[PDB]
Protein backbone atom coordinates (compact mmCIF):
# COMPACT_ATOMS: atom_id res chain seq x y z
CA UNK A 1 0.00 0.00 0.00
CA UNK A 2 3.39 1.59 -0.51
CA UNK A 3 3.45 4.56 -2.82
CA UNK A 4 6.22 4.85 -5.44
CA UNK A 5 6.21 8.20 -7.17
CA UNK A 6 8.02 8.55 -10.51
CA UNK A 7 10.81 11.11 -10.25
CA UNK A 8 12.51 12.15 -13.51
CA UNK A 9 16.32 11.74 -13.45
CA UNK A 10 17.51 15.30 -12.79
CA UNK A 11 17.32 17.57 -15.89
CA UNK A 12 16.81 14.63 -18.30
CA UNK A 13 14.46 14.68 -21.28
CA UNK A 14 13.48 12.58 -24.33
CA UNK A 15 16.85 13.09 -26.10
CA UNK A 16 18.75 11.68 -23.09
CA UNK A 17 16.70 8.47 -23.12
CA UNK A 18 16.84 8.13 -26.92
CA UNK A 19 20.65 8.12 -26.46
CA UNK A 20 20.38 5.24 -23.95
CA UNK A 21 17.96 3.42 -26.32
CA UNK A 22 20.49 3.94 -29.14
CA UNK A 23 23.38 2.55 -27.06
CA UNK A 24 21.31 -0.56 -26.22
CA UNK A 25 20.18 -0.98 -29.86
CA UNK A 26 23.73 -0.57 -31.20
CA UNK A 27 25.05 -3.18 -28.74
CA UNK A 28 22.16 -5.48 -29.72
CA UNK A 29 23.31 -5.21 -33.32
CA UNK A 30 27.00 -5.68 -32.37
CA UNK A 31 26.76 -8.71 -30.00
CA UNK A 32 25.02 -10.86 -32.63
CA UNK A 33 26.69 -14.19 -31.73
CA UNK A 34 25.04 -14.61 -28.29
CA UNK A 35 23.03 -17.84 -27.72
CA UNK A 36 23.81 -19.44 -31.10
CA UNK A 37 23.12 -16.21 -33.05
CA UNK A 38 19.79 -15.44 -31.45
CA UNK A 39 21.34 -12.24 -30.02
CA UNK A 40 20.40 -10.56 -26.75
CA UNK A 41 16.89 -9.36 -27.83
CA UNK A 42 14.85 -12.20 -26.20
CA UNK A 43 16.79 -12.29 -22.91
CA UNK A 44 16.40 -8.47 -22.50
CA UNK A 45 12.60 -8.84 -23.00
CA UNK A 46 12.55 -11.64 -20.41
CA UNK A 47 14.62 -9.48 -18.00
CA UNK A 48 12.18 -6.54 -18.28
CA UNK A 49 9.29 -8.94 -17.60
CA UNK A 50 10.92 -10.66 -14.63
CA UNK A 51 11.90 -7.42 -12.88
CA UNK A 52 8.28 -6.26 -13.30
CA UNK A 53 6.54 -9.58 -12.66
CA UNK A 54 7.46 -9.62 -8.98
CA UNK A 55 4.74 -6.96 -8.41
CA UNK A 56 1.89 -7.66 -6.02
CA UNK A 57 -1.15 -5.41 -6.54
CA UNK A 58 -2.30 -6.06 -2.93
CA UNK A 59 0.52 -4.22 -1.16
CA UNK A 60 2.58 -2.71 -4.04
CA UNK A 61 5.66 -4.77 -3.23
CA UNK A 62 7.95 -5.92 -6.05
CA UNK A 63 7.57 -4.30 -9.47
CA UNK A 64 10.04 -2.49 -11.75
CA UNK A 65 10.25 0.73 -9.73
CA UNK A 66 13.01 -0.07 -7.21
CA UNK A 67 15.45 -1.77 -9.60
CA UNK A 68 15.93 -4.50 -6.96
CA UNK A 69 17.10 -7.16 -9.45
CA UNK A 70 20.58 -5.67 -8.79
CA UNK A 71 20.54 -7.31 -5.30
CA UNK A 72 21.67 -10.90 -4.73
CA UNK A 73 18.37 -12.29 -3.40
CA UNK A 74 16.57 -11.38 -6.64
CA UNK A 75 19.32 -11.91 -9.15
CA UNK A 76 19.81 -15.42 -7.60
CA UNK A 77 16.09 -16.30 -7.78
CA UNK A 78 15.99 -19.74 -9.49
CA UNK A 79 13.14 -18.24 -11.62
CA UNK A 80 15.70 -15.74 -12.98
CA UNK A 81 18.35 -18.28 -14.07
CA UNK A 82 19.89 -17.06 -17.35
CA UNK A 83 18.91 -13.41 -16.83
CA UNK A 84 22.46 -12.68 -15.63
CA UNK A 85 23.28 -12.60 -19.36
CA UNK A 86 20.91 -9.64 -19.86
CA UNK A 87 22.27 -7.89 -16.78
CA UNK A 88 25.86 -8.26 -18.07
CA UNK A 89 24.80 -6.93 -21.48
CA UNK A 90 23.37 -3.81 -19.77
CA UNK A 91 26.41 -3.23 -17.49
CA UNK A 92 28.45 -1.18 -20.03
CA UNK A 93 25.31 0.79 -20.93
CA UNK A 94 24.84 1.68 -17.24
CA UNK A 95 28.48 2.68 -17.05
CA UNK A 96 28.13 5.02 -20.02
CA UNK A 97 24.88 6.46 -18.58
CA UNK A 98 25.32 6.24 -14.82
CA UNK A 99 22.46 8.76 -14.30
CA UNK A 100 19.75 6.28 -15.36
CA UNK A 101 18.07 4.35 -12.56
CA UNK A 102 18.29 0.54 -12.56
CA UNK A 103 14.50 0.06 -13.01
CA UNK A 104 14.52 2.51 -15.91
CA UNK A 105 17.46 0.74 -17.52
CA UNK A 106 16.05 -2.80 -17.16
CA UNK A 107 12.59 -1.76 -18.47
CA UNK A 108 14.10 0.35 -21.31
CA UNK A 109 16.22 -2.68 -22.31
CA UNK A 110 12.96 -4.63 -22.85
CA UNK A 111 11.36 -1.80 -24.86
CA UNK A 112 14.49 -1.39 -26.99
CA UNK A 113 14.69 -5.16 -27.70
CA UNK A 114 11.04 -5.41 -28.75
CA UNK A 115 11.31 -2.42 -31.11
CA UNK A 116 14.71 -3.40 -32.58
CA UNK A 117 13.30 -6.87 -33.22
CA UNK A 118 10.61 -5.21 -35.47
CA UNK A 119 7.93 -5.37 -32.80
CA UNK A 120 5.37 -2.67 -32.03
CA UNK A 121 6.39 0.73 -30.56
CA UNK A 122 6.15 0.53 -26.77
CA UNK A 123 5.61 3.92 -25.12
CA UNK A 124 7.93 4.17 -22.12
CA UNK A 125 8.03 6.49 -19.09
CA UNK A 126 11.06 7.38 -17.02
CA UNK A 127 11.32 8.05 -13.29
CA UNK A 128 11.77 4.70 -11.52
CA UNK A 129 14.02 5.23 -8.45
CA UNK A 130 16.47 2.73 -7.00
CA UNK A 131 15.32 1.48 -3.58
CA UNK A 132 17.40 -0.20 -0.79
CA UNK A 133 18.30 -3.90 -0.49
CA UNK A 134 15.57 -4.52 2.12
CA UNK A 135 12.86 -3.68 -0.46
CA UNK A 136 13.91 -6.66 -2.67
CA UNK A 137 10.93 -9.01 -2.97
CA UNK A 138 11.41 -12.66 -1.84
CA UNK A 139 11.83 -15.43 -4.46
CA UNK A 140 8.71 -17.32 -5.64
CA UNK A 141 6.62 -14.50 -7.18
CA UNK A 142 7.30 -15.46 -10.81
CA UNK A 143 5.13 -18.14 -12.47
CA UNK A 144 5.70 -21.90 -12.76
CA UNK A 145 5.66 -23.40 -16.32
CA UNK A 146 4.29 -26.86 -15.47
CA UNK A 147 0.75 -25.71 -14.69
CA UNK A 148 -2.61 -25.28 -16.46
CA UNK A 149 -4.84 -22.43 -17.66
CA UNK A 150 -6.52 -21.96 -14.25
CA UNK A 151 -3.10 -21.45 -12.66
CA UNK A 152 -2.10 -18.93 -15.36
CA UNK A 153 -5.38 -16.98 -14.97
CA UNK A 154 -5.13 -16.82 -11.20
CA UNK A 155 -1.41 -16.03 -11.26
CA UNK A 156 -1.88 -13.01 -13.52
CA UNK A 157 -4.69 -11.55 -11.39
CA UNK A 158 -1.91 -10.61 -8.92
CA UNK A 159 -0.39 -8.44 -11.71
CA UNK A 160 -3.83 -6.95 -12.56
CA UNK A 161 -3.91 -8.64 -15.98
CA UNK A 162 -7.08 -10.00 -17.59
CA UNK A 163 -7.48 -12.79 -20.16
CA UNK A 164 -6.66 -10.65 -23.16
CA UNK A 165 -3.63 -9.06 -21.50
CA UNK A 166 -2.32 -12.52 -20.50
CA UNK A 167 -2.71 -13.98 -24.00
CA UNK A 168 -1.13 -10.86 -25.60
CA UNK A 169 1.85 -10.84 -23.20
CA UNK A 170 2.48 -14.57 -23.81
CA UNK A 171 3.05 -13.83 -27.52
CA UNK A 172 6.57 -12.82 -26.40
CA UNK A 173 7.17 -16.59 -26.32
CA UNK A 174 7.70 -16.29 -30.10
CA UNK A 175 11.12 -14.99 -28.98
CA UNK A 176 14.26 -16.90 -27.96
CA UNK A 177 14.19 -20.36 -26.40
CA UNK A 178 14.15 -22.42 -23.25
CA UNK A 179 17.55 -23.67 -22.10
CA UNK A 180 17.55 -26.97 -20.21
CA UNK A 181 20.15 -25.78 -17.67
CA UNK A 182 18.18 -22.65 -16.85
CA UNK A 183 14.57 -23.81 -16.55
CA UNK A 184 14.41 -27.62 -17.11
CA UNK A 185 12.83 -27.14 -20.59
CA UNK A 186 14.72 -27.91 -23.85
CA UNK A 187 17.07 -26.58 -26.64
CA UNK A 188 16.72 -26.24 -29.89
CA UNK A 189 20.41 -26.46 -29.75
CA UNK A 190 20.92 -23.65 -32.24
CA UNK A 191 19.25 -20.44 -33.35
CA UNK A 192 15.68 -19.48 -32.55
CA UNK A 193 13.45 -16.58 -33.54
CA UNK A 194 14.62 -13.03 -32.81
CA UNK A 195 11.99 -11.21 -34.88
CA UNK A 196 8.86 -10.02 -33.05
CA UNK A 197 5.79 -11.50 -34.82
CA UNK A 198 2.50 -13.25 -33.97
CA UNK A 199 4.11 -16.63 -34.77
CA UNK A 200 3.51 -18.00 -31.21
CA UNK A 201 -0.25 -18.07 -31.90
CA UNK A 202 0.15 -19.51 -35.42
CA UNK A 203 2.42 -22.28 -34.08
CA UNK A 204 0.00 -23.11 -31.25
CA UNK A 205 -2.88 -23.49 -33.77
CA UNK A 206 -1.12 -25.07 -36.73
CA UNK A 207 1.60 -27.37 -35.39
CA UNK A 208 1.05 -31.05 -34.58
CA UNK A 209 1.91 -31.03 -30.85
CA UNK A 210 3.03 -34.12 -28.89
CA UNK A 211 3.28 -34.28 -25.11
CA UNK A 212 6.81 -35.61 -24.44
CA UNK A 213 9.30 -35.78 -21.59
CA UNK A 214 12.55 -33.91 -21.96
CA UNK A 215 16.00 -34.85 -20.63
CA UNK A 216 15.23 -33.15 -17.33
CA UNK A 217 12.19 -35.48 -16.92
CA UNK A 218 9.70 -32.58 -17.38
CA UNK A 219 6.78 -32.69 -19.79
CA UNK A 220 6.62 -30.23 -22.69
CA UNK A 221 4.75 -30.09 -25.97
CA UNK A 222 6.92 -30.75 -29.05
CA UNK A 223 6.31 -30.61 -32.83
CA UNK A 224 7.99 -32.52 -35.71
CA UNK A 225 9.15 -29.09 -36.99
CA UNK A 226 11.33 -28.82 -33.87
CA UNK A 227 9.20 -26.28 -31.98
CA UNK A 228 8.17 -26.55 -28.32
CA UNK A 229 5.54 -25.12 -25.96
CA UNK A 230 5.58 -25.00 -22.16
CA UNK A 231 2.55 -26.60 -20.47
CA UNK A 232 1.45 -23.03 -19.57
CA UNK A 233 1.79 -22.03 -23.31
CA UNK A 234 -0.26 -25.00 -24.43
CA UNK A 235 -2.89 -24.15 -21.77
CA UNK A 236 -3.87 -21.14 -23.95
CA UNK A 237 -5.43 -23.53 -26.50
CA UNK A 238 -6.85 -25.89 -23.84
CA UNK A 239 -8.99 -23.18 -22.16
CA UNK A 240 -11.86 -22.04 -24.43
CA UNK A 241 -11.60 -18.36 -23.44
CA UNK A 242 -7.86 -18.19 -24.06
CA UNK A 243 -8.31 -20.15 -27.32
CA UNK A 244 -10.65 -17.51 -28.81
CA UNK A 245 -8.05 -14.81 -28.14
CA UNK A 246 -5.24 -16.99 -29.54
CA UNK A 247 -7.23 -17.31 -32.77
CA UNK A 248 -7.80 -13.56 -32.85
CA UNK A 249 -4.07 -12.75 -32.62
CA UNK A 250 -3.16 -15.55 -35.09
CA UNK A 251 -5.42 -13.82 -37.60
CA UNK A 252 -4.58 -10.18 -36.94
CA UNK A 253 -0.92 -9.06 -36.63
CA UNK A 254 -1.82 -5.40 -36.08
CA UNK A 255 -4.29 -6.17 -33.29
CA UNK A 256 -1.71 -8.35 -31.60
CA UNK A 257 0.93 -5.56 -31.85
CA UNK A 258 -1.44 -2.96 -30.39
CA UNK A 259 -2.59 -5.19 -27.52
CA UNK A 260 0.91 -6.37 -26.72
CA UNK A 261 2.21 -2.77 -26.66
CA UNK A 262 -0.48 -1.70 -24.14
CA UNK A 263 -0.10 -4.78 -21.89
CA UNK A 264 3.73 -4.61 -21.95
CA UNK A 265 3.77 -0.94 -21.03
CA UNK A 266 1.24 -1.62 -18.26
CA UNK A 267 3.38 -4.52 -16.94
CA UNK A 268 6.48 -2.31 -16.90
CA UNK A 269 4.58 0.52 -15.12
CA UNK A 270 2.64 -1.50 -12.53
CA UNK A 271 3.13 -0.04 -9.04
CA UNK A 272 4.31 3.40 -10.22
CA UNK A 273 2.44 6.63 -9.51
CA UNK A 274 3.03 9.22 -12.25
CA UNK A 275 2.52 12.86 -11.10
CA UNK A 276 -0.08 14.80 -13.09
CA UNK A 277 2.74 16.99 -14.50
CA UNK A 278 5.07 14.06 -15.35
CA UNK A 279 6.33 14.01 -18.95
CA UNK A 280 4.15 12.18 -21.47
CA UNK A 281 5.36 8.67 -22.36
CA UNK A 282 8.28 8.66 -24.80
CA UNK A 283 8.12 6.77 -28.10
CA UNK A 284 11.68 6.04 -29.20
CA UNK A 285 12.76 5.93 -32.80
CA UNK A 286 14.42 2.69 -33.91
CA UNK A 287 17.99 2.78 -35.30
CA UNK A 288 16.49 2.08 -38.70
CA UNK A 289 14.16 5.06 -38.40
CA UNK A 290 17.14 7.26 -37.50
CA UNK A 291 19.29 5.99 -40.39
CA UNK A 292 21.71 4.62 -37.75
C1 LIG B 1 2.80 -18.19 -17.49
C2 LIG B 1 3.70 -17.22 -17.64
C3 LIG B 1 5.14 -17.51 -18.10
C4 LIG B 1 5.89 -18.61 -17.84
C5 LIG B 1 5.50 -19.86 -17.00
C6 LIG B 1 7.16 -18.42 -18.48
C7 LIG B 1 8.23 -19.31 -18.45
C8 LIG B 1 9.38 -19.20 -19.21
C9 LIG B 1 10.49 -20.14 -19.21
C10 LIG B 1 10.53 -21.43 -18.36
C11 LIG B 1 11.42 -19.69 -20.08
C12 LIG B 1 12.77 -20.34 -20.45
C13 LIG B 1 13.90 -19.71 -19.63
C14 LIG B 1 15.18 -20.40 -20.04
O1 LIG B 1 15.22 -21.64 -19.94
O2 LIG B 1 16.14 -19.72 -20.48
C15 LIG B 1 10.96 -18.45 -20.66
C16 LIG B 1 11.64 -17.71 -21.59
C17 LIG B 1 11.24 -16.48 -22.08
N1 LIG B 1 10.14 -15.74 -21.61
FE1 LIG B 1 8.57 -16.51 -20.47
N2 LIG B 1 7.17 -17.20 -19.12
C18 LIG B 1 5.94 -16.61 -18.92
C19 LIG B 1 5.55 -15.36 -19.38
C20 LIG B 1 6.31 -14.47 -20.12
C21 LIG B 1 6.00 -13.08 -20.42
C22 LIG B 1 4.70 -12.40 -19.90
C23 LIG B 1 7.01 -12.56 -21.17
C24 LIG B 1 7.16 -11.14 -21.75
C25 LIG B 1 6.09 -10.40 -22.15
C26 LIG B 1 7.98 -13.64 -21.37
C27 LIG B 1 9.14 -13.55 -22.09
C28 LIG B 1 10.05 -14.55 -22.31
C29 LIG B 1 11.11 -14.48 -23.30
C30 LIG B 1 11.38 -13.36 -24.32
C31 LIG B 1 11.89 -15.77 -23.15
C32 LIG B 1 13.12 -16.22 -23.97
C33 LIG B 1 14.37 -15.83 -23.15
C34 LIG B 1 15.65 -16.32 -23.82
O3 LIG B 1 15.61 -16.74 -24.98
O4 LIG B 1 16.74 -16.19 -23.20
N3 LIG B 1 7.53 -14.74 -20.69
N4 LIG B 1 9.72 -18.18 -20.09
N1 LIG C 1 7.09 -21.82 -26.51
C1 LIG C 1 8.38 -21.47 -26.59
N2 LIG C 1 9.16 -22.05 -27.50
C2 LIG C 1 8.94 -20.37 -25.66
C3 LIG C 1 10.46 -20.19 -25.77
C4 LIG C 1 10.76 -19.44 -24.46
C5 LIG C 1 9.77 -19.96 -23.41
C6 LIG C 1 8.71 -20.76 -24.19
Amino acid sequence: TLVHVASVEKGRSYEDFQKVYNAIALKLREDDEYDNYIGYGPVLVRLAWHISGTWDKHDNTGGSYGGTYRFKKEFNDPSNAGLQNGFKFLEPIHKEFPWISSGDLFSLGGVTAVQEMQGPKIPWRCGRVDTPEDTTPDNGRLPDADKDAGYVRTFFQRLNMNDREVVALMGAHALGKTHLKNSGYEGPGGAANNVFTNEFYLNLLNEDWKLEKNDANNEQWDSKSGYMMLPTDYSLIQDPKYLSIVKEYANDQDKFFKDFSKAFEKLLEDGITFPKDAPSPFIFKTLEEQGL
